[PDB]
Order: C-alpha cells, then structure tokens, then sequence
C-alpha cells in the first residue's frame, strides 16, 4: 500500500514535469519562430519560462524523491544547491514580473521616448542583471551559512545528509523573504495597478485609433492574468514561512509542503494562460500539427 502511493504519486509527478517542461518549452519556441512575438515583453517572458523550466528539470524532480520516499537522496552538498536553485527560481521570476510592470507603465505614460530608447539588446541586460542580483541575493546567503539555525533538531537535520527541511533562523527568514519576494511583490503590484489604472483612462478618452488601443489592452490583460496567478499561487507559502518560524507546531511539515507545491504550480499554469492569448495560440496550433 505505500508501493501503491509511491507508484501512485510517482506517474503524477512525471506528468506535472512534462507539463511544466513542454509548456515552457512551447512558449519560447513560439516567441523564437514568430514575428508577431517579437516585443520586447516577450523577452521578459522568455526569463519567466526560463525560470520555470529550471523549476520543471531540476527543482521538481529532486522534491518528488523527498515526496514520494520521504527522505533525501542525493547527499549534503547536492541538497544545498537544489536549496539555492529553488530560491534563485522564485527570486529571478517575481524581479522579471516586477520589471514587466515598470517597463510597460513606461511604455504607456511615454511611449515616443520609450520606443526611441529601449532595444531588444538592452532587454537582454535587464534580464541578465535581474538573475545576477537574484543569484546574489539567492546563492550567497546559502553559501555562507547565513541561514543556519542552532536548535537541536536543526542541528540533527544539518548532520543528516538524509535530512533536506529548509530549517532557518528567524533573522534569515524575515531578511530573505523580504528581499526575495515581498518587496518586489509589493512593487508590482503598485505599479500594476497604475498601469490598469492609465489604459482604462486612455481607452475612455493618444493619436492611436480605439481599435489598436483595445488590441494593446488585450495584451496588457495577459501579463496582468499572470502577476496575479503567481501572487495567488506565493503569497501563501511566504505567509506561511513567517508564521513557521515563530512557531513550528502552527505549520506541520505536510502543510508546509502542500503550500510549497501550491507555488511550484505557478510554473505549469503560464504556458496554459499564453494560451489563451491571440498570437500565442495560433503559435501553438501550428507549432503542435
Ligand atoms: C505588449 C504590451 C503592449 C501594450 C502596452 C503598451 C503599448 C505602448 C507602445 C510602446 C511600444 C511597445 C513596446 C513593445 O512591447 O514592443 C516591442
Ligand atoms: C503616479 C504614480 C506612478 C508610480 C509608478 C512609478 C514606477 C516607475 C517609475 C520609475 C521606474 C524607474 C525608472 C528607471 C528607468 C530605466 C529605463
Ligand atoms: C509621483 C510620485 C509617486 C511616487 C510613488 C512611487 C513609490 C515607489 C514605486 C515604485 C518603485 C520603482 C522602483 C524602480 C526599480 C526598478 C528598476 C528597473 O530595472 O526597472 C525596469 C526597467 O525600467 C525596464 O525598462
Ligand atoms: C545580499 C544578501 C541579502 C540576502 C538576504 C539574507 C540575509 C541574511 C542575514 C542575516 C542572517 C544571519 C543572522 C543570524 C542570526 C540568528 C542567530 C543564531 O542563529 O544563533
Ligand atoms: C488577487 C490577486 C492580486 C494581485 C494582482 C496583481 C496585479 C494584477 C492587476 C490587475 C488585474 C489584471 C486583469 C485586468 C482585467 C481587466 C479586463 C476587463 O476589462 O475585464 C473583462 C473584459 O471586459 C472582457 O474583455
Ligand atoms: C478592451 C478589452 C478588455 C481588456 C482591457 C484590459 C485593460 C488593461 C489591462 C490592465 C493591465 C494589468 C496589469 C499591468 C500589466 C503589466
Ligand atoms: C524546499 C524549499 C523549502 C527549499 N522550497 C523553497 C521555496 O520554493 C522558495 O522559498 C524561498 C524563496 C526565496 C526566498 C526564500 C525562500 C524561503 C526563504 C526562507 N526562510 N527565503
Ligand atoms: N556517501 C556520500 O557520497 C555522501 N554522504 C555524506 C554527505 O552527503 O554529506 C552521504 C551519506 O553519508 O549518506
Ligand atoms: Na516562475
Ligand atoms: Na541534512
């Protein structure tokens, strides 16, 4: 019976990998073959799937192990690195969500300077400084054992290559949280809004026709589907890490990890979502046969 849910969750999780991996594979493959997917958006888009599609090779596939066999395999140092490739996901994608907003409130609040400006090179270096910065913010701290906590259970989880719980010191958690996820959150949020805010004044009534305003706002309206799918599918894991630390027994194991998949989730539904956008999806439809 527990070769029955091994089996059983085993099959599920091959097919969340598939899902992830193929749909973040067919979304950068649409932007690469489709001159209609040649915006500087989608450049930001491709650092999305970019970060999901590690999410779906490397970070799903270790965690199903734990699942599944509720223990570590794969030894200490190993354990760490998916530690740090996880928090590098999820860091890279809400700084290249967070950067999406401001570039598009720009575009919108100025679109003769920001057109005569921006090129799909210096999207290119934006994209590479957000996973820089998120490498730093991500890689470093795991590295310098800045997370460590002094416990005895943590310390018994520290000694157990077995033993792979993210198990940190308050501090650790706060700063990192902070830094990684609520301030860009709070950010694109903000300035989402304005953005929701300044295409909905401008639709009323720019020299554009009202046609070519509402084809612009039908875009708009995909990436902002996609902020708040990741903030539904993070805010909760995030709100649960704080909690945790101040209090373990308020947040069992299963719990925590039922909320950490919630997220990990994100990864599956953006290629879904694309879907359902004009370009992309004849893309698709011809991609597929
Ligand atoms: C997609 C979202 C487009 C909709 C938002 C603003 C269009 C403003 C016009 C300024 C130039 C558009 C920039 C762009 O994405 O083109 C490459
Ligand atoms: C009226 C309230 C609007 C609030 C929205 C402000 C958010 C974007 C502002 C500055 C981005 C920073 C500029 C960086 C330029 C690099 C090109
Ligand atoms: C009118 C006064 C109202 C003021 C209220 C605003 C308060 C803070 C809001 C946003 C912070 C903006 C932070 C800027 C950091 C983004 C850096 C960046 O790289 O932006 C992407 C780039 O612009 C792509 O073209
Ligand atoms: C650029 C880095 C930004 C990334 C953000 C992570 C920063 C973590 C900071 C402090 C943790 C160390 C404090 C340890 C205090 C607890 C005392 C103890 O464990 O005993
Ligand atoms: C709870 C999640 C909170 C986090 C949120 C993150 C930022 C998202 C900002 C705005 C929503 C974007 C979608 C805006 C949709 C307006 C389109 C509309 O007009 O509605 C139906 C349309 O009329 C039929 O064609
Ligand atoms: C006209 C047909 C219905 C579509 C109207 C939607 C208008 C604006 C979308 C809001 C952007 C939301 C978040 C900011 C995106 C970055
Ligand atoms: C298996 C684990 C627990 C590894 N999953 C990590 C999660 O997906 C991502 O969690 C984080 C992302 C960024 C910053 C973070 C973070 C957790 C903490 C903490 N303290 N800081
Ligand atoms: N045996 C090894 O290669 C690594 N070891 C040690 C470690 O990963 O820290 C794993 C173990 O002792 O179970
Ligand atoms: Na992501
Ligand atoms: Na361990």
């Amino acid at each position: 019976l527990s070769q029955q849910w091994e089996a059983g969750m085993s099959l599920l999780m091959a097919l969340v990998v598939l899902l992830i991996v193929a749909g973040n594979v067919l979304v950068i493959a649409a932007i690469g073959s489709t001159q209609r997917l040649q915006t500087l958006t989608n450049l930001f888009i491709t650092s999305l799937a970019c970060a999901d599609l590690v999410v779906g090779l490397l970070v799903v596939p270790f965690g199903a192990t734990l699942v599944v066999r509720g223990t570590w395999l794969w030894g200490s140092f190993l354990c760490e690195l998916w530690t740090s490739l996880d928090v590098l996901c999820v860091t890279a994608s809400v700084e290249t969500l967070c950067v999406i907003a401001i570039d598009r409130y720009l575009a919108i609040t100025s679109p003769f300077r920001y057109q005569s400006l921006m090129t799909r090179a210096r999207a290119k270096v934006i994209i590479c400084t957000v996973w820089a910065i998120s490498a730093l913010v991500s890689f470093l701290p795991i590295m310098m054992h800045w997370w460590r906590d002094e416990d005895p259970q943590a310390l018994k989880c520290y000694q157990d290559p077995g033993c792979c719980d993210f198990v940190t010191n308050r501090a650790y958690a706060i700063a990192s949280s902070i830094i990684s996820f609520y301030i860009p959150l709070l950010i694109m949020i903000f300035v989402a809004l304005r953005v929701y805010r300044e295409a909905k004044e401008q639709i009323r009534k720019r020299k554009t026709s009202r046609v070519m305003l509402m084809r612009e706002h039908k875009a708009l309206k995909t990436l902002g589907i996609i902020m708040g799918v990741f903030t539904l599918c993070w805010l909760p894991f995030f709100l649960v890490n704080i909690v945790n630390v101040f209090n373990r027994d308020l947040v069992p194991k299963w719990l925590f990890v039922a909320f950490n998949w919630l997220g990990y989730a994100n990864s599956a539904m953006n290629p879904i979502i694309l879907c359902r956008s004009p370009d992309f999806r004849k893309a698709f439809k011809r991609l597929l046969a």
